[PDB]
């Protein structure tokens, strides 16, 4: 089969020169509709983004959307077993900036996460999850407004590497024999009927992630960067991530000891502000985000902890369904809805398009189209304050006006 | 050196016959004071427990406390480098039931967690963390009273096995060569300057833990058992834990499919109640405990996830410093304060003795001395409701009367 992707006639490709995106006034942006509710949320995002772009630049700029495929729809387009076509990886890399709805992975075929596959195959090593509170959002906590954090989750290593062998398989036995006989491992409690997973953490992987977090703190004049890890138990992976993170702050950003340690102060070269570089053990950190959220800002952590932290924070601010996210690498970036596919409601024009819309806000900002991005934030803040919202919010409040998915997109536009 | 432990003259050893403890009226109970604030909280616990015992059984029963050592104090007693004496492991096993204050592990000597060492060496495979709300406790969430859960955290395997090699070490390189050359591993993003950790999960380890969780749900007529795991990424360890947990429910407890699955219903043989056996992915679970806490009850999970879940739950109910905990095995059990050593306040009679006191409540209950246990719960509930509390609580409320650590122990007794 030939490609089924149609490159927009009007429209120009974004280019990269010196780690800086050169964005034309008519950029072609690939988008993946997404499985399940992607069918509801993606069109709402397309309309909201076009309106923000149109309103901000008065018609001088316009995105040429180009549909590309991954997931169930990809099998419908490309046939049986084509869940993630090579052309999709090629196109995201070529066009530099893309966005996607939610995706789920089939079970029973030995296929691993399609979301993780996109991240790893494109080497999008930064999973960026900013978490703030939108006034008027129903929240399970007393002071959600105190939460304003940005999570830099390492996206290329950790136990997500997907290196593991099934209990009783010849391979697991082979690995366990090697560990026990050649490495002298004596700590496996039950070596029989035992599954084995491998957790890698490297200096290069850690430093490119932490480097991005510190550059982000500098560029946005944030107050601190917290390295979250479980290094007191996993000394050589989690503990190494922490050590390498502080080392990078010292070696590349002039970080110097605060008092007697272990925190460092990094001077913002643009504002002269002192950015604090500190660290917190992961289990205590899940308590601290609830008890002292105001003391945290930019967070840098490994893949698994980042997954947990991002989710816990989204829930606490009432944003489980409106949490934006990006996967960024040195050559391209893929923005994404961060919730699941919710098939029970798919096609009903019911769910909250807020997450994919705020991920589109991050995309526009990444493109340097900050005015259009600010209009989306403004629209989202006003629609939620107006209490004109989708069921997931409405059901938790009194005095709200219930809107369909598409209608909430319109409300966002109405509030720009 | 000879033992420095003094076996109580009056006092008899608890015995085990058929997996059932035979507790005399004068049981000898070993206790470890603990590092840091253990010096403040342990004496408060001893006094509170003695009072509950005295009040419940009118003098017919009395614990003969026997001090044993681990941590900084152990080095003071047994000399340089004796952080965890063999005799301590021997004594906890011999006397069957013991309690300890907090312990921290020295850094710089390549020593691994002393708390984990106690758990693994004594094969205390169940880390039991019940989490409920005490009326009047200052909490960061709007409805902490909806939380009433019991966590069964697997304590003998997972990445806590402590099997890992340092970046650039000959061993790490050896392991990575084996993986890449012999196992054909291609998923390690950066094989150089790479730390490696091993995560084991076995059928026997999983099932003894889940078996205990289900027996606990039956014995206490709880509503459900939720298997929490991250099996969609770690198929052979986390996913296997989930699969084995449902399998055990079917094989040993008659669990049968609910509707179209995947949940099972297990009939309580004593009350005829239908216990639901279900599962939730770990990242979503950290959101669900905040958004729908009332839907969860008994939780069964692996070592790392349990560590995180226990901490997150304790924080949400305002119980970061009063969370009880037990480590239970087939031959003995070790109850423990669950917070850290807080050396900055050690010796000031300032901190909350609530966690070690509620762990003593679990110990008394475990001993079958449920009346004395109920008196501690009653005392704790009344002292907190009276707003007569330690600084960690007082500072978060208005109208409280500030009490010292020792004074709060007295307030607990005053409210029995």
């Amino acid at each position: 089969m030939e490609s089924k992707v149609v490159v927009p006639a009007q429209g120009k490709k974004i280019t990269l020169q010196n780690g800086k995106l050169n964005v034309p006034e008519n950029p072609i942006i690939p988008y993946i509709e997404g499985d399940g509710i992607g069918v509801d949320v993606t069109p709402a995002m397309l309309k909201v983004v076009d309106a923000a772009v149109e309103k901000a630049y008065k018609g001088e700029r316009k995105i040429s959307w180009m549909e590309i495929y991954t997931g169930e729809k990809s099998t419908q387009v490309y046939g049986q077993d084509v869940w993630l076509p090579a052309e999709t990886l090629d196109l995201i890399r070529e066009y530099r900036v893309a966005i996607k709805g939610p995706l789920t992975t089939p079970v029973g075929g030995g296929i691993r996460s399609l979301n993780v596959a996109l991240r790893q195959e494109l080497d999008l090593y930064i999973c960026l999850r900013p978490v703030r509170y939108y006034q008027g959002t129903p929240s399970p906590v007393k002071h959600p407004e105190l939460t304003d954090m940005v999570i830099f989750r390492e996206n290329s290593e950790d136990i997500y590497a997907g290196i593991e062998w099934k209990a009783d398989s010849a391979d697991a036995e082979k690995v366990i024999k090697f560990l026990r006989e050649e490495m002298g491992v004596k700590k496996i409690r039950f070596p029989e009927h035992c599954g084995i997973g491998i957790k890698p953490c490297s200096e290069e992987g850690t430093k490119r992630l932490v480097r991005a977090a510190i550059e982000y703190a500098i560029a946005n004049d944030r107050d601190s960067v917290t390295l979250v890890h479980k290094g007191n138990i996993m000394k050589f992976t989690e503990g190494a991530f922490k050590d390498w993170g502080y080392q990078l702050a010292r070696e590349e950003f002039g970080g110097e000891l605060i008092d007697g340690g272990p925190w460092l102060k990094v001077k913002n070269p643009n504002t002269g502000k002192e950015i604090v570089i500190k660290d917190v053990i992961a289990d205590a950190f899940l308590q601290q985000i609830l008890l002292r959220p105001a003391e945290y800002d930019v967070i840098a952590c490994m893949n698994l902890n980042g997954d947990y932290i991002s989710d816990a924070l989204a829930a606490q601010v009432g944003g489980i369904g409106i949490a934006p996210g990006a996967n960024i690498g040195d050559e391209c970036a893929l923005f994404e809805a961060t919730h699941g596919t919710a098939p029970k409601y798919a096609g009903q024009d019911k769910v909250n398009p807020g997450s994919i819309i705020l991920s589109a806000e991050m995309m526009l900002r990444h493109m340097g189209w900050t005015e259009a991005a600010d209009l989306i934030v403004k629209g989202m803040e006003g629609a939620i304050n107006a209490k004109t919202v989708t069921y997931d919010f409405e059901r938790l409040m009194d005095g709200a006006k219930l809107l369909k998915c598409s209608e909430f997109g319109d409300a966002i536009i109405e509030n720009m």
